């Protein structure tokens, strides 16, 4: 049992990326995982105030012990994104960490692209990692074997995997068909990482006080007030063992700490003994606070 999860417990763009960054600057994680699809990239921003904004590496490369960073089956990525994210961090990326592309990950030329990774046409060998490999160098040093990506796992000491979107725009959640292609689940992200179920040992929940984006009863005005009603059904399905709750520094200290409160009496209505740990105040790793403190 040595993997975190981080994941986002309502419609995402709660700053997932800022507790992966201060995550794993606090534990220090030989590798760092994910599997996401084009998104609008996730930051974090340290104590020097570097700053990181990523739409294909996890934010956990500031991880002081980085071993290995994997891209996983699920994902779906640009090369020249990746490559322009690696160029950025070399500093990071020198000869002391291996990068590994699962061969069977996605490369744009989102959903097209995902939708000929699954016609499966034998004579197409410009989809996947794997074939796209054979005439594009820039990746050939990076994609490896199936059997390469187990003994990564296998060989890990302990892990970071960062979640994709939020779990309300999950493929199979109220919202469908306003909704994204695949649910945004713990067990759908450890499968789309390969990661056996075995190695969880805890997940990392998201939320932020007036989430962003139709949406739940309890909530109006995307920014909405925050939703008890969602909080109950991402804790139902998500079961977060911690929760980290963002953007406190908008409102005040009666406003986020009676959602403190809410989220851990909607975790305990769905048999959830998750806590809320975190706190954030800023965009910045000085800006997260632990909630025994404050
Ligand atoms: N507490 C905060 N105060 C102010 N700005 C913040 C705070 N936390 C994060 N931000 C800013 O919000 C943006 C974060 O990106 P985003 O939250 O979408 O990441 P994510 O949740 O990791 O992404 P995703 O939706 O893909 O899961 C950044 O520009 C960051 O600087």
């Amino acid at each position: 049992e040595n993997v975190d999860l981080v994941i986002d417990l309502q419609f995402g763009s709660t700053g997932k990326g800022l507790i992966a960054g201060y995550l794993a600057e606090k534990n220090g994680y030989d590798t760092v995982i994910n599997a996401n699809m084009p998104n609008a990239g996730h930051t974090y921003i340290n104590a020097e105030g570097r700053k990181w904004m990523h739409k294909v590496l996890p934010n956990g490369i500031v991880s002081p012990n980085l071993k290995r960073v994997m891209l996983g089956a699920g994902s779906v990525f640009s090369i020249n994104r990746l490559m322009e994210e690696i160029e950025m961090s070399k500093d990071l990326l020198h000869d002391k960490v291996a990068i590994l592309i699962h061969p069977m990950a996605t490369v744009l030329d989102s959903m097209a692209a995902m939708v000929e990774k699954l016609q499966r046409d034998p004579t197409n060998n410009t989809i996947v990692a794997r074939d796209v490999a054979q005439y594009d160098g820039r990746i050939a040093q990076y994609v490896c074997t199936v059997e390469e990506w187990d003994m990564a796992l296998m060989a890990s000491e302990r892990i970071l995997a960062e979640g994709a979107q939020g779990f309300s725009l999950s493929l199979n959640q109220e919202f469908y068909p306003y909704c994204t292609s695949r649910d945004c689940t713990p067990a759908r992200f450890l499968a789309d990482m390969g990661i056996p179920l075995p190695m969880l040992n805890k997940v990392i929940g998201t939320a932020r006080c007036h989430p962003i984006r139709g949406h739940y009863p309890d909530q109006e005005e995307r920014v909405f007030s925050f939703s008890f009603i969602q909080m109950q059904k991402a804790m139902w399905t998500c079961q977060p063992d911690e929760v980290f709750l963002n953007f406190c520094n908008y409102l005040s200290p009666m406003g986020w700490q009676d959602i403190v409160h809410q989220i851990e009496v909607a975790a305990q209505s769905r048999y959830c003994d998750a806590e809320v740990k975190y706190l954030g105040f800023g965009p910045t790793f000085n800006d997260v606070e632990l909630r025994e403190d404050v």
